[PDB]
DNA sequence: CCGGTGCTGAGTCAGCAGG
DNA sequence: CCCTGCTGACTCAGCACCG
């Protein structure tokens, strides 16, 4: 009958304990669980929204971390191949 | 009446002069749809900046990804390259 | 001390995409 | 044909400014 236990229960559970209820009522009672039931779909989607925002702006920063990574490591290579290079090119 | 258009870009100073001579009540009515109809654009606003907050964030980590791609395959090109060399000086 | 303003959380409804 | 879960869009409440 309340808000709580209207949410809660299953709308197969809500059918037996609204036998003995008119047919009015019925209607009216199952429209107000579904509207308490999009209260909190409407929580769930706004909570969903600011995680996909955080995971996007954690994302950034695991892949700029990455990028400078690299970079150290092509300056690595880039030295190293020289080196191989040019001792290479001095025995022609 | 009036449009809402007029009613939503006029200036308190317009408004209030404009509406002299109306009933209480119509006034108050008036200005509470000014309010209704500059919080129906607030929220459009807010849900716009969302979404184009959202497009930059993306476009971002694409092409940061992109660029992890580059350095990636960047690194196996000077591993290999500076292993070539190594064969060819180590031979002469 | 009042009122208009811009914003944003939370609630409502429509309507779509699946159980 | 319902029901579910979700999300766009409107509304209001209430806060933080402002004039």
């Amino acid at each position: 009958f309340s808000d709580d236990q209207l949410v809660s229960m299953s709308v197969r559970e809500l059918n037996r304990q609204l036998r003995g209820f008119s047919k009015e009522e019925v209607i009216r009672l199952k429209q107000k669980r579904r509207t308490l039931k999009n209260r909190g779909y409407a929580q769930s989607c706004r909570f969903k929204r600011v995680q996909q925002r955080h995971i996007l702006e954690s994302e950034k920063c695991q892949l700029q971390s990455q990028v400078e990574q690299l970079k150290l490591e092509v300056g690595r290579l880039a030295k190293e191949r020289d080196l191989y290079k040019e001792k290479y090119e001095k025995l022609a």
